[PDB]
């Protein structure tokens, strides 16, 4: 029976299926945004949306037969089975996350598409080739978030009072927003200096964010 | 008779009269801007307007006799049609973004002159190697938009109530315009984990554009 | 006498006498912005001020007998000489932005300094490729600051009453600043859909400039 | 001695040995962050970093037997030099940035891994290849914070009203935060033409920025 069912799975009719089911749901999810929609057809498409939960535990079911281990070491199957478990968990307990994080499963979209599942591969494969830089990016954040927290936190702790908190206004002074007039001339009214401390950080991390995108134009 | 206009029409002279209608067109368009202009010379310029708008929809007309079929298969042709169709709709009725869309007819210098169609023509083809990472965007935006809506939507419906509501709002956080100060920092006074969505959201979305710039400079 | 001073002009004792003024010229011009260091030392630093002007006159003067024709066909020289001319109008009278003008001879340290002259080249030569570039954007601009114009600027008349407001407003939807909350949140509040205008307003803008920066990268 | 010094020193163990200490003083660096572990533990951690302050000293003074004048022409040593002096300077006395200076030694973990150097000396070796722009910029930065300081700085002294003043908000205009509702405009309501010297400053130094990007990806 083996061959059988691996038949099944492999062919195009499933595959096109599961599209067919993926790009239903994902229209059905937002629908299910609409409170006027669900007042009125909620009932349906809560059904609906077990219904689908079950078709792809059967087909997460049916393609470890046919895969066995050779599907626990593919990042797209390994993705497709975890997005399905999240779903699997009741509506109900924990937290009200997993509830929400169900809709992570249109993403199977990507998965089950060679031309999407290409252009996902392309992006991730420039990642490894970063990893030296983000390395050093983040020593030198957690460096200045040190550094920050000792400095401002006491007058400053919305922003500065805890490491955490110098992390997020560090990242935001990094995408540049609201930094000068939001952040450095307000600490200024206290720190003469502080702008001694955030125009090098900002060269900084501007330098090393033009080097990595350069980086990756080389590769 | 078809071969003497046909020499009309692609007579160099011909070209350049439509041109220098354009310009002077274009010209009479910013002075309707002005109400102290509009109330000296208005009806100069609104039958300046309703002449040039005669000997546009004449020259479609003879450039169709001289290309039949083979003009509505052309771009540049079929755009002329179209701009020039909607300022035939009556100055009134319907919606009055006609009367605005008439300004649209400025687009004809890019048309008519050489040397612009090679740069719109240079812009417009960079486009299809870019649909593979533009489609994988939007299917992300939708994703993430629906996460939103029933993540902070009852408590901040200005901003994430909808599903339209989230997708300008995503938008806007990608623009990094605001978005920690005008959207986030707000949204942890309610939701301190707001910034576990909002920081991977804004990664995801910038390496991606990145690549896609990248990838333009490849091409 | 021509030969004599032809030597005396292109020796290098007359031009490095020329950037020594420069440099001490230039600090002279920062140090008269304290209002301490006027009140103190003001009138030594008018004199020294007149003394430097006469100087490059003088050389100005000098430098076109030694090339006559070929020095009003020189970039470099007619820089020189509009500048120095300016700092030639007496302190007094008509605009007074002529007696701040007068810092940018400063720009002759670029001038006079080949590193500089180097560079300032390297990037002047980029500019032609940019120019059907440029002509485009500015017509798209054009064509929508008057669709805003008559689209925003009753009710809006701050950001879009005048073609100039509206220019203004649309350049700093394309540097993207406040452009979301500032601007178009705003505007929707009485023109819901403004959003269909500005979305694809800051697409075309922003993909027309990450074109010219990758045209640029290609010459 | 020297000889079984050197092999000490130049062991494998003994450069392991000191990325562990570095690894576990950083670690303990953003644990005194927190008032609550400081209430507790505090004192274990002040003498566990005294500890290893005099561990580096006695490293960098062996180091110093083993390479002698080599070591005072090694940017990496001189570096783990400096970065040492500053966390002996006692805990008081003169400014307390010192006391805070002392978390620049986590950036050893720069210095002491090879995988990190080798990332940090690609990026420093592109920055003399920019130096001709970045001397540049400096020219027109300082012209026009001049240029500003005596056109807006008596009516704008929050902004304009000094030298580096100026140059802080010409610094933010360039990085484009919140350079037109919080800067132009306002200026606009008193000098009208205030946008003739910010526009093209805005131009002039994002076109230089476009171009030394280019540069780098052409190097
Ligand atoms: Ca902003
Ligand atoms: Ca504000």
């Amino acid at each position: 029976m083996y061959l059988r069912i691996t038949n099944i799975v492999e062919s195009s009719f499933f595959t096109k299926f599961i599209i067919y089911l993926i790009v239903l749901n994902g229209i059905t999810m937002g629908l299910e945004t609409s409170k006027t929609f669900m007042q009125s057809f909620g009932v349906y498409t809560t059904l609906f949306n077990q219904i689908v939960i079950t078709i792809f535990t059967i087909e997460i079911i049916l393609r470890i037969y046919v895969h066995r281990i050779s599907f626990f070491k593919d990042p797209w199957s390994l993705f497709d089975f975890f997005v399905v478990a999240i779903s699997l968990v009741p509506t109900s307990s924990g937290f009200e996350i997993l509830r929400v994080l169900r809709v992570l499963r249109l993403f199977r979209l990507v998965t089950a598409v060679p031309q999407m599942r290409k252009i996902v591969s392309a992006l991730i494969s420039v990642i490894p080739g970063m990893l030296s830089v983000i390395a050093l990016m983040t020593l030198f954040f957690y460096i200045f978030a040190i550094m920050a927290t000792q400095l401002f936190g006491e007058r400053f702790p919305e922003w500065f009072g805890t490491l955490g908190e110098s992390f997020y206004t560090l990242f935001q002074v990094m995408t540049l927003e609201d930094w000068s007039d939001g952040i450095v001339r307000p600490l200024m009214e206290v720190y003469p200096y502080a702008w001694v401390f955030f125009i090098p950080f900002i060269f900084v991390v501007t330098f090393v964010m033009i080097n990595l995108v350069v980086a990756i134009c080389v590769d």
